[PDB]
DNA sequence: CCAGAAATTGGCACGAAAATTGCAATAAATACAA
């Protein structure tokens, strides 16, 4: 279960409901730990293809020298040492969703190779002759400022225009103050059962302290703080002093 | 008989198709050691 109790978050949820049945690539931008993975999996879940694979990938974990071999696949005998034919991630997520986390780590050649497939919709194996057609829905998430990347000369402008048809910008947690308290009480329970420590809630002073801290890690930092508070406590209530050192 | 007209020939051209040549080292089945 997730928490959406802020007007901006509710509007984003309505946008997700409207868009989840479309057939266009989605780009999710935001700060660190805002919930981009949550938004991507919520888009996939509320979809007509929710019973299909959701291939999540990190583009920085794929070496350049074999990049196009991983994404598209190769045939037997394509290169020395190719024991047997193998498929790519595009065919693996055929009929489902392909999620690319931190899309800003791509190189220019990889960007062009991805743009060709996103435009045409069909590709070829590394050592193949027939042409493969796929039905992959592409979601891409990043935390960089993509406009500054394209202005500097690091991200292809046409690729950004192709991907940036729909923009979902999750606001920072510091602009979601009315969402801070329901989140903390959500985490405090989850760890309390997990670590078997007994605790009920936060005192008024601790709740006042929570709303004043300008979170830089957004939801993940709040989760870490709540986990530390649960671990380093034994009483039924968390007070100002327990969180004062953490903050 | 003659001069104009018609027929013959082969050199050059042009697009296409066929033949020739450069490349030089791997892949898989099999037997043996822990
Ligand atoms: N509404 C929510 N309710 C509960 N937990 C949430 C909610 N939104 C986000 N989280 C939690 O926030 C954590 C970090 O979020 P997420 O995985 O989406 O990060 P991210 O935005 O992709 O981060 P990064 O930009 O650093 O890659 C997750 O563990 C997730 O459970
Ligand atoms: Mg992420």
């Amino acid at each position: 279960e997730y928490v959406f109790e802020s007007p901006k978050m509710k509007e984003i949820l309505e946008k997700i409901k409207k868009i989840s049945c479309a057939e266009c690539p989605v780009l999710i931008t935001g700060e660190s730990g805002v919930g981009k993975e949550v938004v991507a999996r919520l888009i996939h879940k509320l979809s007509d293809r929710s019973k299909e694979p959701f291939v999540a990938l990190n583009v920085a974990s794929i070496p350049r020298d074999i990049f196009e071999a991983e994404l598209f696949g190769y045939e037997k005998g394509a290169f020395t040492g190719a024991v047997s034919s193998k498929e790519g991630f595009f065919e693996l997520a055929d009929g489902g969703t392909l999620f690319l986390d931190e899309i800003g780590e791509l190189s220019l050649e990889a960007q062009a190779k991805l743009l060709r497939v996103i435009e045409s919709g069909k590709f070829y194996r590394l050592g193949g002759r027939k042409e493969i057609e796929v039905n992959v829905r592409i979601l891409a998430a990043t935390n960089r400022n993509i406009k500054e990347l394209v202005k500097e000369g690091k991200f292809r402008e046409d690729l950004y225009y192709r991907l940036g048809v729909i923009e979902i910008e999750i606001p920072p947690l510091r602009e979601r103050k009315e969402d801070i308290i329901p989140l903390a009480n959500h985490f405090l329970k989850k760890f309390s059962r997990k670590y078997a420590k007994e605790v009920e809630g936060f005192t008024k002073s601790a709740q006042e302290l929570l709303l004043s801290y300008p979170w830089y890690g957004n939801v993940r930092e709040l989760k870490n703080v709540i986990e530390r508070a649960v671990l380093f406590s034994e009483g039924k209530f968390i007070d100002r002093g327990e969180l004062s050192c953490l903050v």
